C-alpha cells in the first residue's frame, strides 16, 4: 500500500535533460511515460523569442518546466499548415494531451493574454503549463 | 555535396545524459537513431561493480562511451534466462545490433579477458565497447 524511502530513487527524471530535435521524437519521449507533453516551439532569428529568454533565465519556474518535459527546436519550415492554423509565428509553446495529441487550442484563464508574448506574461505561460500538465476529467 | 559549419549545430547528443531505466526504454532511445546499443547493466549490492567504478571515474575513455551511448540500471529480477544465458553475473556491459538485437556474444581479441572483469581490463572494456559500435560488413 504506501510507499518506501522518501528519497527519489532516480532523484530526478530530467535530472539532467537534452537537447532534443524533430517533432515524433519528442512526441515519443513523452508517450513513453503516458503523460502530457509541453514543446516550446521556438527559434532566434527573431529579436522576439530573445525577449522571453531574457525573464526565462530568471523565472525558475519555466526552467522547472521546461526541465522536466519535452523541448523542441524548429527553425525550418516544417510545421505543416495541418499540424497548427494560426501557429505560423514564433512563440509556439505548444502541448500535447496524454494520448500524444496536440491540443494546441488549450487556453488558461485570460485566453485573450497568451496572445501578446509580453517580457513578463510568464504569468500565463506558467499558468497555462502549470496547468496543461493537470487533468480535470477522467470518468466524468 | 561538402556538409557546412565545422560546429556541430547540437554540439553534443547526450550533452547532459539522463539515468535511464527498464530495458525496452534503452532500446526505444537507440532505435530513434537507428544506431549500435551499449548498455551496461550493473547493481552495487556486490562491492564487485564498486571495483570497476573505481577507475571508471579516471577512464575517460568509459565515460565518453557511456556518455554519449544508453545506460541500464537493474537491481531486480527481470532478465528472464531468454535475454541472456551465463549473463546471470553483475558485470553485464550488454550490446545491441542496429536491429535492436542484444548481441551479448559480441567478443573482441582477447575473449578469455572480458571474462575476469579486473579493476584494470578497462582495456578489453574499451576494446569491446569501441568495436562494438563499429560495424565492419554492409554488403559483404
Amino acid at each position: 500500500i504506501d510507499p518506501f524511502t522518501p528519497q527519489t530513487l532516480s532523484r530526478g527524471w530530467g535530472d539532467q535533460l537534452i537537447w532534443t530535435q524533430t517533432y515524433e521524437e519528442a512526441l515519443y519521449k513523452s508517450k513513453t511515460s503516458n503523460k502530457p507533453l509541453m514543446i516550446i516551439h521556438h527559434l532566434d532569428e527573431c529579436p522576439h523569442s530573445q525577449a522571453l529568454k531574457k525573464v526565462f533565465a530568471e523565472n525558475k519556474e519555466i526552467q522547472k518546466l521546461a526541465e522536466q518535459f519535452v523541448l523542441l527546436n524548429l527553425v525550418y519550415e516544417t510545421t505543416d499548415k495541418h499540424l497548427s492554423p494560426d501557429g505560423q509565428y514564433v512563440p509556439r509553446i505548444m502541448f500535447v494531451d496524454p494520448s500524444l495529441t496536440v491540443r494546441a487550442d488549450i487556453t488558461g484563464r485570460y485566453s485573450n493574454r497568451l496572445y501578446a508574448y509580453e517580457p513578463a506574461d510568464t504569468a500565463l505561460l506558467l499558468d497555462n503549463m502549470k496547468k496543461a500538465l493537470k487533468l480535470l476529467k477522467t470518468e466524468l
